[PDB]
């Protein structure tokens, strides 16, 4: 089988295994801080450098994957804690949208909220223009921030959140298990057929954004990943 | 919400938080050895003492859970490596079947392979009588060892295997990710309605068995678990 | 050429191929537990029974060797995790020091920390009396536990650690590669002239010790070894 | 820390993690055949796609690495079993030398036998022009196929050879351990300062060449690699 696996316990600048796009900045403690607090409509994304081949056109096979990661959102004085983080999968040629307004677009879509990606968001601001739930929420997105499905959640400031995601090639199910600092778990699942939504090779990464009045610290702390494609 | 969570990094006898059934024994290193290598048709089961309320007849809600465990199977000289380990969920009054032949029944079913339980099996022997796959395999079982669904796998002697299981109340999906010692991952998923197959209160646990000529070391090294039931 | 090679994927009692000295005990899962958790100043050592000719007096030649093994140290409640395991080479007539205090001596030296051996230590406790570094470490020992050279390391409870050793006769260089469970590698290398420090025939083996209040589970799980001495 | 690791138990076409250069072809059994048996001065190289950061100009640190791999060379009728395989490390922009004559250049150097790389060769043909020992041999090359150091070896046709390499950043020691199918080991070592001979970012891989009358099957079967750079 064809397996891809990596494990970051801390990050550093100048590491060929990662692509930094936009306002991303590596902190002295090894954390990745996605957006710049002093910039309007700041967008910062981090991608794993090597493109992963999630499905084969010759075998028609799709990959299964297990990935776990932890992040932290923290309030800054005077600004609204917005907009949130998003773990996504997108074509290898993926780039931050031209003229991106950041904000509720999460750094991955256009003004209408359309884009070419699939991912799980942790939304801390309800954008009525994208049909956001009235509360913080975790969501599954397929080519749009107007979530296919969402589950009510609570973003605690300065709280380390651990997430685990499982994609099963057979059922084409994408499972997510979020563990809040207080101990409670929030799970959400949905059948998304990657073979039909994304090309053969893609790139995994995280993104975050802010607006003029919406800014908060968005931190990625660790990230392990393992995918396996049946080659036969 | 109503959450239940424990984490065993090592086990010990006389700990009131665990039930020992059958030939189970706790090794000096803190591991739990499920079967007795000297006994014919040995069956051993370890259960978390406190029953967990997976669903409510009052609210009709079903809980969601995240659990992670690791095990190790090892070959012993002269005997065939059989039969396997099974992570199961069963009524609080669950006991090893009367007159259990061990072997292909993994300690949870009768001779015909029927019983009242739901779980993930790691089968190292093909029992044609239970329509077993021709290879080692992981499988989802619902009230029988004639698996509802299986996926080819490979048991590596002396290799420490890691399992992540997530159950999403909403979509009733049970997702399993198995990370082999060589790095490769194996995922299997299936929709199972706990509310219709199991009572409000259940017990989580592990069970392994052997026959006369089928014996091997079945070890449980660690196990963390968290379930949350929405109470409203 | 003259080559000696063996491979233990699991051990057993009553195997004339191995020497058990002290509190050693072979677990039902085949692992070797070096110390007794209930004894004060427990010392346990295991040696490969047949002596290996590491150098010829006639030809002046020294043998090269490649050896690989895996262990596991696990904490036990109420006691400090000590003292560590040491892979050693010693005279065929080697035995545990008379009146051994266990502890910092690692079962291979006297109270001053002096003995006849060459080895690699995985020290989990800082013994000032032997100039131990302030943290966990891997060290190279030539006739003393006051390491010739050390490198910071981290012992993780219940984690299986793999180690690779290569000794090249020409450069008299002993290189060590430790693979922690988290993925990272810790290497350390040193020039040690075996011909001048040890006799023509030696015995390879492991050893671990504890004191009154310092005890932990020390396990050896597997061991492959090969050496070749040019005979011409 | 900064760790990079991968594990290839078999290879496959169209895999984004590998760069194929020259006459490389992936066989149905998942083996890589480096040279074309019907081509004069055939050359084939296969590299890991992601460039690895071996040292940091900011910290002045060098990484350490453990790598294990197996290969097989086989004789084809009428042609001389030539020329051998070489595991090398070169600058990320590395390519097959223009007008490479194959043969004793091993695909990594010009006609004079010079180039920019470091590596371990398994040379099956004595090229006087490069001061080749009169027998088959394993050697350490630093910017030239005129080995800095060699050790006599024997290449058995159709035999699967295992090789283990370790590089300790501290001593700057590159140690190799070769295991012949017959059981005997061949070790070789040498202090090479990578920080001085190679740039910050390099790519690892294997190369193989042949001439008009020198041809044989060069197969790569597996390859595991792990390197760690202290980031602080
Ligand atoms: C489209 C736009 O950028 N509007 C600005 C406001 O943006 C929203 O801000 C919230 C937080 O209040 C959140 O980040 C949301 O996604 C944004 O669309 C906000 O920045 C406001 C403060 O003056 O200015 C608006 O123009
Ligand atoms: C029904 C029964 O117990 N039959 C015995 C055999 O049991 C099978 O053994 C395999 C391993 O071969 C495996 O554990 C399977 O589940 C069992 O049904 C086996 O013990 C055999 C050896 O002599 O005796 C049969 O009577
Ligand atoms: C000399 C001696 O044996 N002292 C006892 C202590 O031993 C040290 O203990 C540490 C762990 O705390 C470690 O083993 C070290 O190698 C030993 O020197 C320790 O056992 C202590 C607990 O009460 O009693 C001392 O007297
Ligand atoms: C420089 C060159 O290409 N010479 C040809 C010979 O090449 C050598 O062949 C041996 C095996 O005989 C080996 O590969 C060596 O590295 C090569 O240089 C050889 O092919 C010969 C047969 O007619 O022709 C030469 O010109
Ligand atoms: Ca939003
Ligand atoms: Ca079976
Ligand atoms: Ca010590
Ligand atoms: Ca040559
Ligand atoms: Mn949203
Ligand atoms: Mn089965
Ligand atoms: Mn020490
Ligand atoms: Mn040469």
């Amino acid at each position: 089988a064809e397996t891809v696996s990596f494990n970051f316990n801390s990050f550093s600048e100048g590491n060929p295994a990662i692509n930094f796009q936009g306002d991303v900045t590596v902190l002295s403690n090894g954390n990745i801080q996605l957006t710049n607090l002093n910039k309007v409509n700041s967008v910062g994304r981090v991608l794993y450098a090597m493109p992963v081949r999630i499905w084969s056109s010759a075998t028609g096979n799709v990959a299964s994957f297990l990935t776990s990661f932890s992040f932290e959102m923290k309030d800054i004085k005077d600004y609204d804690p917005a907009d949130g983080i998003i773990f996504f999968i997108a074509p290898e040629d993926t780039q931050i949208p031209a003229g991106s307004i950041g904000g509720g677009t999460l750094g991955v879509s256009d003004t209408k909220g359309a884009g070419h990606f699939v991912g799980v968001e942790f939304d801390t601001y309800s954008n009525s223009e994208y049909n956001d739930p009235p509360t913080d929420h975790v969501g599954i997105d397929v080519n749009s921030v107007d979530s296919v499905k969402t589950v009510p959640w609570n973003s605690v400031s300065g709280a380390v959140v651990k997430v685990t995601v499982i994609y099963d090639s057979s059922t084409k199910t994408l499972s997510v298990a979020v563990t809040n600092d207080n101990g409670d778990i929030t799970t959400i699942a949905q059948v998304v057929d990657l073979k039909a939504k994304l090309p053969e090779r893609v790139k995994f990464g995280f993104s975050a954004s802010g607006s003029l009045g919406g800014r908060q610290i968005h931190l990625i702390r660790s990230w392990s990943f393992t995918s396996t494609l049946i080659t036969t």
